[PDB]
């Protein structure tokens, strides 16, 4: 496994290189066609890519089909999904924003008010990449935020849908479910078709076609972020169970073939002990291809050294397993989620922690946060000036407007001050 | 001026049509070249588009050049910019997020922590579109949020820079200023060059080239939103000064040739009185082309009717001038900023209100908010489970992981529970 040593005269060059790292035309055409033509183009693309005939199966999934999904599900799985839904809901409810209206010293009334986005669409991959936990994580915050209409699009290749996805959808307050995917589904959500009324925002990672479609429609609808390769950074000292740390690195690896698992430690023997555990557990596929191709160990002399390196890696998931861990939490500023101690494997956050696992990937923790209720809401600014306030702030506005050559802007203030001033000749 | 009447059997069709409504290849190449080549490609593109030779003028603006800018500025303009900076700062400080760490009923420790984005870049148009108010509005929130490095890129066509932009930059805590623009500047900020170290997020509306460049780099850096045509919606009854309302419609029009100003009223005579005022003031250019080409009046019978229409328009700027205005504020959920009463022209919000004027355009108020300190910060989730908590939540996680075919994920929990369980045979 790749191993970098901070003291190496070439460490910086190798570390920076380690951190570094089309379908546009086809997608541009698919998006434009769905926009201009609607349902018929949706059915057309679904045939080409999902080998399904929506004319016969229908575009929308029925409540009856969702009921059948519930009955087919093992009781313990439905129960587990409900516990996860309940934990996620309670956690997100705490993050609801509070409005703020106040009067400043000049008597100006300033306000901040939050409302939910009216309709939101959740993109959920189809087939073997179709996970019910993803559905709860993406839909529950919208439900908590108060979104009136929650739509889910999920492709059904060869007509197959994971029934657990339908089970999760209901548990999380999803209102409409449509059997479509790819750039065509993204276009339908953004522009609308005869059957699918448009939404105001689309969330949910997808493949290259979905990603390209989202870059196009951004502006017409809001979008969460572009899906990028996932990574876990584990910062651990020798006082850990090597098998446990290995299991955590492998859990992240099975996720995707390009997923990356990094161990940052100050004890080489421990790093060796973790690599041996990774090897044994690897027997007793995607994780194999993932750990070998992208796995890595970074050796530092102490954890003060690990701080700047961890900040540059800016991992989606950061497991901190060192003595006095709570002390490093505030020092490591770039991380989507931080899991503390030996009993908190990243996996728990994917399912039952309650904290949203849909986190920023590919160094995006440098500028973004994981999904929260805020992503499903928006703030409106409120401002009210009375005559006194306009008299006090208007001149400054006029000065700036005129300095900017914006005479109409200056006049909208001057036309008011010119009349008002006749009542202020005393001062 | 275009006039729609809600009762018209064809109103809905006309209103919906009223609401509706390339360089990609060239930009894709410019962005890729700057990424691969650095400074030399920056200088190359700057010559082609700004007719400037950065080899002689230099890429970075010097402190000395900024000092000269201050001296050349009229005292009242510097003072006005400072009052605006102070109002914006005090307002934004109130919006700083608070961290939240707590322990739930199961003893799970959950946390929410906020940090500032380390480096941010502000794109400011050059030439006659170069406004100092824009600089304060875009930079001040980053300064309040605690951004360590604030960078501004501003093209200097034919070597000319608005000195007031340099004055504002300093007042707002901008650290570095570079004389570059377009897709080349966006590429330099996102990928970095020898002279310009990369930033984590880029904010600031630009032209079609800037917009295309931002769509490309999104993911590598965060981006605010894509600039779209601006619009003001004024909902007013007859108890207003027609000249004042006209001035407000014209102020928004001079902004851009595609800017849109809409009057929504329940009194046709008043609408006529406003149109006549717009005509007289139009004499005593861009505003002219803007009001005629995109201006519009929407007649309703009462303001209850105006609510759903205003929500569909979802204007960047909404001026509410009706009796009992405070009553409609909560009913109109989609609006970037709401200005209340006759003494609050939208213009005040652009400069001295304190509330950020960089608001969502082209119906984006349906899903986004105007710039705030939150846009310059990010949240990190914290999670800590002890043995008891993992014992209580682990089984559910395993159940879901296995139902999803994610065995490595299930094992990272099972490997811990398998050892831990020997201490829990009593229950
Ligand atoms: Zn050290
Ligand atoms: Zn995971
Ligand atoms: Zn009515
Ligand atoms: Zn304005």
């Amino acid at each position: 496994v790749t191993t970098l040593r901070q003291t190496d005269p070439d460490f910086e060059q190798k570390f920076a290189a380690f951190l570094s790292g089309d379908v546009d035309r086809a997608v541009r055409e698919i998006v434009d066609r769905v926009r201009r033509e609607g349902d018929s183009a949706l059915l057309d693309y679904s045939r080409r890519f999902d080998r399904i005939d929506l004319e016969k199966t229908g575009i929308a999934v029925t409540e009856a089909e969702i009921d059948a999904a519930f009955d087919a599900a093992p009781a313990s799985t439905v129960e587990a999904l409900k516990l996860a839904r309940d934990r996620i809901e309670k956690h997100h409810a705490r993050q609801l924003p509070k409005d703020d209206r106040y009067t400043d010293a000049l008597g100006v009334e300033l306000g901040s008010r939050w409302t939910a986005i009216e309709a939101v669409g959740l993109y959920v991959p189809g087939g073997t990449a179709s996970y019910p936990s993803s559905v709860l994580m993406n839909a529950m915050p919208a439900k908590v935020a108060g979104v009136d209409r929650i739509v889910m699009v999920v492709p059904a290749p060869d007509g197959n849908l994971n029934p657990l996805v339908l089970v999760a959808a209901r548990l999380a307050g999803v209102s409409e479910i449509y059997r479509v995917g790819g750039a065509q589904a993204i276009a339908a959500l953004a522009y609308g078709t005869e059957t699918i009324r448009p939404v105001a925002k689309i969330v949910g990672p997808g493949n290259a076609y979905v990603a390209a479609a989202k870059r196009i429609v951004f502006g017409t609808v809001g979008i969460d972020m572009i899906a990028g390769p996932s990574e876990v950074l584990i910062v651990a000292d020798k006082d850990n169970n090597p098998d446990w740390i290995a299991a955590d690195l492998l859990a992240q690896a099975e996720h995707d073939t390009a997923a990356q698992s990094i161990l940052m430690t100050n004890d080489e023997a421990f790093a060796h002990a973790v690599e041996e555990a990774v090897e044994r557990q690897l027997h007793t596929e995607t994780a194999s291809a993932s750990w070998r191709d992208f796995g890595a160990v970074i050796l530092v002399k102490d954890f003060e050294d690990a701080i700047p390196l961890a900040n540059r890696i800016a991992a989606e998931h950061l497991e901190i397993a060192v003595a006095d861990a709570e002390a490093f939490v505030p020092r490591i500023r770039n991380a989507g989620s931080i899991f503390i101690g030996g009993y908190t494997p990243e996996v728990i956050g994917d399912y039952v922690g309650g904290s949203n696992h849909v986190l920023p990937t590919a160094r995006s923790a440098r500028f973004s946060s994981g999904l929260s209720v805020l992503d499903y809401m928006k703030r409106t600014s409120l401002l009210k000036l009375g005559s006194e306030q306009l008299r006090a702030l208007g001149p400054a506005a006029i000065e700036i407007a005129r300095a900017e050559g914006l005479d109409a802007h200056a006049q909208s203030v001057a036309i008011r001050l010119n009349l008002l001033e006749h009542h202020h000749h005393h001062h």
